[PDB]
């Protein structure tokens, strides 16, 4: 079976067939569609079909499918399940995985760097501390000075479930949030929850607006423990408009390196529980969510107030203007200081560029229009467009329960 | 499978029942989603018919009386024998809001029952089309206080005899392909400019030329009619603060009116059946006048502006693209046409999910088409999850007529 995507304003048709390799269920019916839906202890019985589909595709890609090699490790890997119940991947097959979960996202408009991931070997990790160290050489090492380069840290996947590794940050660096008892919120309304639980155990909130939070950090499942990041290596932009010189007066600034932490990695069965990644930011993510939502630092009104808009009626695009300014200045902030970004332009661009390439070379490019579309502007991005065909592949990046909703405290 | 949605933004939570009423498919699969793809007999009849005929008594609260059991009869008889039914009027008006209700794309429905429903099914000619046109456009058009109308000309019979409007709405501009490369006018309707001029139409070759309406009646050729200009209300597209707008020569129709879609009721087929409301701005505003493939004068309004076009990353075009749509609702409101901003037709429809929901179970939505095609997150519906599932009476797509008439 074939099917093909169209793109509306270019009229250039693509035919996919990597749908086929497709196992995993999105979600949707014949009857009903969950295209929109934010989300619609394995033991050896499943485990080496998974780990046998895994192998299949890593021997594929280096054109050694059935090699001595190949059918030798798939003989490892299966007396190794059968006799401990899991195995290990080779650092090659880690690597493998990792680009290919990243490859696989189809909500993910960066995909385009997917083979350019630069893979951390946490997996003789054994504690808090020792994830710590792991965590500060990945935020150094992504950070790069503001010339900021993707990565992924993967401590030890998860055996029987209670030695779990987690990071309980959402992302590495992310601004605490307090509610204060007037009902008003400093800081991050998204990092309330999290920030009360960094306070419960033990952390000394500054109470800013833009307080760094601690990492919380859990080691083969114990209880999480408290670091802070060094400030020298959490690279932050003060946040500055280039014509609008009241802007900095906002006391806004954002940090550079978007690193995300609470993901599951899934390779050929295996769980990795712990692997903070990190890119780069597109500028919306900042401009438009972080700051501009409803539920975040909602600087809209601010924004359009010190620009002396008409904010009786919503007719007339207060809120579109002050957004579109919001986001120029936080391009120019980090362009100004010469910290990695891309416009939602640029890279929409280049996500068609990737996804064309992918059904050239692969077959096809599993994608989600709803993500992939950008949260402003978006039919004068090109990927509005574009039809998406969106199906699971593995490896895959999952969501996981938040850790504080399963955990077993030992005390 | 009875589904919740979750709204990000508050965490409020509907629970949807009515989509296990869905009928039809949506093309999606358990392995693939095709959430953004535009498009994924006497025994078939009677089905459809009792479907409808049960929802509809349902719906006036007689289902299982004598007037339901002897109206599923009386098609049941006229099926049995005609090979087909009609709708009485009550039906027709039902099956035509329901269908807009049941419009899962359509971010404007908390209007839906406020539908003028225009009886048509007497019609026999393209000229006496025409005047049910006419009367449409003028009833709808209300000189700027726009009223949400359909009219419904004579259903399917044979496919032989198929009612068509050509028109993919009743109302829009011409697009010419220039002889140095490029276009005149609107590119998205240069394949049917060319249809009218290749069946008559005396074209002015102008940016601005309202199309002729290509009218099919019984199946018949189709044939050219002029809508009087003035019922065709125009609004000229002025800058509440820059001067300069309106030398851009600017100006869009107040009706908009789509004409080429297909209306299904109990399994009857209205192909001709064109149907209009008020213009959403962002329509205009962005995918009429700024979408590359259609009038695409961001580059020029951008000039004019003397914005730093020099990089993407300045957002020129997210800058010069809110100007457009804030002058697209100032002239509308000036002029005193009915026109709505896309926080304000968002807005409204999540209070209208919230009354579906809450008064009938559910409401189908498709995401990827109700959410605007700018400032998408700063917007209620963005942070709406959405189930998208094919209720009927529908609107449905149909080919384009010139690929399938007989001539
Ligand atoms: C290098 C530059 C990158 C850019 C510009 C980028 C961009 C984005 C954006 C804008 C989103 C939408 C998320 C949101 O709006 O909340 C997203 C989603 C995602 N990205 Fe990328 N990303 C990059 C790198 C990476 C890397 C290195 C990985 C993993 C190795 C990754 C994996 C994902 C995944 C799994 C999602 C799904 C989000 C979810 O399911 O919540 N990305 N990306
Ligand atoms: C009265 C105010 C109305 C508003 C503000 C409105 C708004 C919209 C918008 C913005 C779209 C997206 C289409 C596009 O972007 O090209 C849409 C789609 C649609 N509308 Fe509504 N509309 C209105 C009235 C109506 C009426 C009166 C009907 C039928 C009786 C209707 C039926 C539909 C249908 C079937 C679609 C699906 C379009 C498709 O599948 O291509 N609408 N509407
Ligand atoms: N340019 C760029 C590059 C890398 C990362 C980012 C941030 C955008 C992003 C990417 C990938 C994942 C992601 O977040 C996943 C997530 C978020 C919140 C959750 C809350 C609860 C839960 N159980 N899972 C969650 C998973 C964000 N941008
Ligand atoms: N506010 C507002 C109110 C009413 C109508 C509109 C216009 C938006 C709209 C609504 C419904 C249908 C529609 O377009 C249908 C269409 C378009 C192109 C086609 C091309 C080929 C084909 N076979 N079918 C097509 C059907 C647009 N706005
Ligand atoms: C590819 C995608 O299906 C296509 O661009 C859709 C996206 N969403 C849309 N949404 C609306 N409201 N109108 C449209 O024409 C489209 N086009
Ligand atoms: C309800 C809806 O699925 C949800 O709000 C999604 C929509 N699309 C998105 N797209 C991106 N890139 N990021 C998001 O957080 C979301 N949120
Ligand atoms: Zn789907």
């Amino acid at each position: 079976r074939f099917l093909k995507v169209k793109n509306w304003e270019t009229d250039v048709v693509l035919t996919d067939t990597l749908h086929l390799k497709s196992t995993l269920e999105t979600g949707c019916t014949e009857h009903i569609c969950m295209g929109s839906i934010m989300l619609p202890v394995r033991t050896k019985d499943q485990l080496f079909p998974l780990a046998k589909e895994f192998l299949d595709q890593y021997y594929s890609s280096i054109k050694r499918f059935g090699s001595k090699a190949h059918m030798d490790r798939l003989e490892e890997v299966n007396k190794e399940i059968e006799s401990t119940s899991t195995y290990q991947l080779k650092d090659t097959e880690l690597i493998y995985g990792a680009k290919h979960a990243w490859r696989n996202a189809s909500r993910c408009v960066g995909r385009i760097q997917w083979s350019k991931l630069q893979v951390f070997d946490a997996r003789d990790c054994t504690t808090a501390h020792g994830m710590f160290n792991y965590i500060c050489n990945h935020v150094k090492y992504a950070t790069n000075k503001g010339n900021l380069r993707s990565a992924i840290t993967i401590f030890p996947q998860r055996t029987d479930g209670k030695h779990d590794f987690r990071v309980w940050n959402s992302q590495l660096i992310r601004y605490a949030g307090y509610k204060q008892p007037d009902g008003s919120t400093l800081g991050d309304p998204a990092n309330v929850q999290f920030t009360e639980i960094c306070i419960q155990q033990g952390w000394k909130a500054p109470r800013g607006r833009f307080d760094v939070l601690p990492l919380l950090l859990q080691a083969n499942g114990n209880d999480p423990e408290l670091f802070q990041i060094p400030p020298e290596l959490v690279l932050e932009v003060p946040i500055r408009h280039p014509k609008f010189d009241w802007f900095k007066d906002l006391g806004l600034k954002w940090y550079g390196l978007p690193a995300v932490s609470n993901m599951l990695l899934e390779i050929g069965g295996l769980e990795f529980s712990a692997c903070p990644f990190s890119g780069w930011y597109m500028g919306t993510e900042i401009g438009v969510r972080d700051y501009c939502d409803n539920s975040r630092y909602n600087i809209l009104e601010e924004v359009a107030k010190k620009m002396d808009l008409d904010m009786r009626k919503t007719s007339s695009l207060w809120k579109d203007q002050a957004l579109v300014e919001i986001n120029i200045a936080v391009l120019y902030s980090f362009q100004s200081d010469k910290v990695t970004i891309v416009d939602h332009h640029s890279a929409t661009e280049s996500f068609i560029k990737h996804m064309e390439n992918e059904y050239r070379c692969r077959g096809g490019c599993p994608a989600d229009w709803v993500w992939i579309v950008p949260p402003m502007s978006g039919s004068i991005t090109p990927v509005f467009h574009q039809e998406m065909l969106n199906y699971r592949l593995t490896p895959s990046f999952e969501y996981q329960p938040d850790p504080w909703n399963t955990h077993v405290w030992k005390g």
